[PDB]
């Protein structure tokens, strides 16, 4: 009887392992893919890496900017610099210094008074209980998208936001309760937080790919203590313990961190049965719905026309691009994403037609040499069995006054993890590696 | 280990009627059922000397094929009592007694609900039954909640607490859980709101004398010997170019193609392979089940009928939306049957059966009167906490997921076919549609193998 078995390798579940061991205790962790990282996942092409998941850090990420410093992984900055490039509906490609210059200053005024009224909501929410906010009722009742359209916002202010919205949540603002948002931002800590490259979410990268360190973190933990390609089909408990049952037997344990997306925590056979408010809890958090891709280029031809290799195309299928080449300055990289609905359109096509799709809006964006492509990969997390959807969870209205509250609770002895469950940066890597501490020191507790 | 031509996951009525009409075509066919009985979201237990039906009760006009499978396997039903005044409680004043429910508004009131429901109707009809996603303003109506539509309408706030009220007893969620192309659909699936909510010319019209499970018991009793295993909860569904293996605790079964007959929460929780394709995977995400408590408080004699009263209370501002008189042909026990709902389910399920028995009779002594604390007894079922259901009555969907995910709800994947009353394009979410999609799972398996 090992004293903690954890389920899964993500940051989550690595990060609540390592301060279990850390602590003294024996842990187990059991992985279901042939490697750890999760929703992180770097793979080496053209002599480099290739984030499929998770790539960027920013300013006030310090959980994962202090584990980067302590396993010696560098940074590189997103690169800023060079013209945006916007294109509305029939229009032409217009280059720009930054998106906003694209907008008149009625627009603009409009967009940061939009972006500053979901903020005041935003700061009333309470990060460990967004049900107990005082407005938690009607703003539960309401998807963002009647919000935006109470505020009385011109079509191209809310077209612009509507971008935003699904480059951060992989969902349209119309599935997505005001009370999700509002908890969104807040636990980010703006919307600046969210939406910015330099200042914000998107300003940093890690030098040789995301998923090398969550393997410098498992590195971390006892030979024997990790269990690849063994996915967990139950978990029972007693009054002594639980069990863990997999394909290849069972592991008994004092306590069990289940450190896996909602949707796939609901999957596992409980004995006994999940209390019916956290089985509806996972039946109401859905994942998102996105395709990440990188376009590969013998070198980022952009530049040299003075680009920055960023589109912004509120019409198109593709979100925002950016310029993913490393620091070498070869091989060239666009960087983007398909979310919600055009994810979902895109992830029932193949590669190739997808690829078609993504070259022909930066022909029409960046230029005629987007056509002259050396490769295109992309990965669609809806389709992978163990994530089910990026980049997380959200709730549509009536889900968090109501489920919500079960979200943390242990249940016995299995506590629960994962970048859903953060206070801070929920959503993120940085979120994923708080959710491991916090069920670390709460199993730590229990078993003493 | 065995192998046969179909295997029906689940013993449903859609489970159940899909094996049967297998059987009667002639091949091979196995049901494998996780509980120890057959019927699912339709439970009855024998109390007091009568039925309880835990689940699934009523059938009502319009409902042909649960009314043509009772007529043919010898089930009589009676008609739930329709007679005596109902008692409203609004979220001010007194309770208001009236020979209708409708009587308690006023003119405008009333006026303002009949045109709400007209209107609602007329969007119905506009949605497709097969196919809600291609309903000629889908995108606008699934990007809208039920609430938003009715705030947008201007209705009085009695009107939109009764309307609230009907709702959360149609679909056992609130109107801001639910996208207006989902509810639109579900009342163009009934034949309309009058279907939804009437006792006489509607759903909740009549009762099968025995309660609903021994009538699932009589069609699973049309199946051969052998063919219903009980008690063995499918874990796992591989399939391959020839046929799909079906994984148990102790155990494989071989098969040709499948029948998966169960909840979407349930479905998606086994284990596929290959995986299930995204889209349908993210369906199953996107249709959470409804949250419902269903109760019957049993009386030595139903009282309130000596007292002029129904034994229907209507009340939008309490845990308890709606009653009705529970009480079988015979007279007696007295039974007042109702529901917690949505919030109030979910509220009602984290306490215990005693706590939530004390709610009721707290709602009936102010409604009813004080009669109502002499209990004989009191039974409910939370279907939230049965691992076999994850909530009555069925699946909703919220707004976004019926045009983006929706398409997939039918579309068989290999050789594995969908059944199940959140499938049927008429009544989906009674027990008529569960008969429908079991009907149609088998025409489509039985046209496919040849
Ligand atoms: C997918 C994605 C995510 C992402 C993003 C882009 C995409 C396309 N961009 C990000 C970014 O640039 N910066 C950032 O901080 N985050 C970004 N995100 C989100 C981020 O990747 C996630 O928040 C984070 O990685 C989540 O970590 P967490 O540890 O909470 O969850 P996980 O990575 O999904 O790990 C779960 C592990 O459990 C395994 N699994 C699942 N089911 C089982 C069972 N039954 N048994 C055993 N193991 C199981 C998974 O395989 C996984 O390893
Ligand atoms: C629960 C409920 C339902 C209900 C209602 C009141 C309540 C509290 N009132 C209704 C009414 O008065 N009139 C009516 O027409 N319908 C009413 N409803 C809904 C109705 O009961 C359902 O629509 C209908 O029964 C649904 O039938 P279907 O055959 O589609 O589904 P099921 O009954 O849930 O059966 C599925 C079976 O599958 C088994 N199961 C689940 N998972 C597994 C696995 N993994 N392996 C094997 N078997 C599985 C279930 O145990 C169940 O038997
Ligand atoms: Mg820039
Ligand atoms: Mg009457
Ligand atoms: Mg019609």
């Amino acid at each position: 009887q090992v004293d903690v078995v954890v389920v899964g390798a993500g940051f989550a579940g690595l990060t609540a392992a390592r301060a279990v061991h850390e602590a003294g205790r024996s842990v187990l962790v059991l992985e279901a893919r042939d490697r750890v990282g999760g929703r992180t996942c770097t793979e080496e092409h053209h002599g480099t890496w290739i984030d499929l998941g998770g790539q960027w850090i920013g300013p006030g990420q310090d959980r994962v900017a202090a584990l980067a410093a302590e396993l010696g992984v560098e940074t590189y900055p997103q690169p800023t610099e060079g013209d945006d490039v916007v294109l509305f509906g029939d229009g032409e490609p217009q280059r720009a210094p930054d998106v906003a210059l694209a907008f008149s200053d009625e627009e603009l005024t409009a967009y940061l008074e939009l972006a500053g009224a979901l903020e005041a909501i935003a700061e009333k929410v309470p990060l460990d209980a967004p049900w107990l906010a005082p407005e938690a009722a009607a703003w539960d009742a309401t998807t963002l998208r009647e919000w935006v359209a109470g505020t009385g916002v011109p079509d191209r202010v809310a077209g612009l936001f509507e971008v935003a919205v699904q480059a951060v949540f992989a969902a349209t603002s119309a599935q997505l309760s005001l009370l999700h948002a509002a908890h969104y931002v807040h636990s980010a800590g703006g919307w600046s937080k969210l939406t910015d490259t330099e200042g914000g979410a998107q300003q940093d990268r890690l030098v040789g790919g995301v998923q090398p360190l969550a393997e410098r973190l498992a590195a971390r933990l006892p030979d024997g203590a990790l269990r690849l390609s063994t996915p967990v089909r139950g978990l029972a408990q007693d009054g002594d313990g639980v069990t863990v049952r997999t394909a290849g037997g069972e592991v008994r344990a004092r306590r069990a961190i289940v450190a896996v997306p909602p949707t796939l925590a609901g999957r596992i056979d409980h004995d006994p049965p999940l209390p019916p408010q956290r089985d509806q809890l996972l039946q109401h958090m859905p994942q998102g719905s996105v395709v990440k891709f990188h376009v590969i280029y013998d070198e980022p031809w952009w530049r040299a026309e003075g680009l920055s290799g960023t589109v912004l195309c509120p019409d198109e299928p593709i979100g925002v691009t950016f310029d993913g080449t490393p620091p070498a300055g070869t091989p060239g990289i666009v960087t983007g994403f398909f979310e919600g609905p055009a994810a979902v359109a895109a992830g029932a096509r193949t590669r190739e037609e997808r690829r078609d799709v993504v070259v022909d809006v930066l022909a029409r964006t960046l230029g005629e040499r987007a056509r002259d492509v050396r490769d295109y990969i992309d990965r669609d997390w809806s389709a992978e069995p163990w994530t089910r959807g990026c980049y997380g969870a959200h709730l549509p209205p009536g889900a968090w006054t109501v489920y919500g509250p079960a979200l943390r609770v242990p249940v016995g002895r299995v506590h629960w993890a994962g970048t859903e469950t953060a206070e801070r940066w929920t959503g993120y890597i940085d979120g994923a590696i708080e959710s491991g501490q916090r069920a670390a020191a709460e199993v730590l507790a229990a078993l003493g």
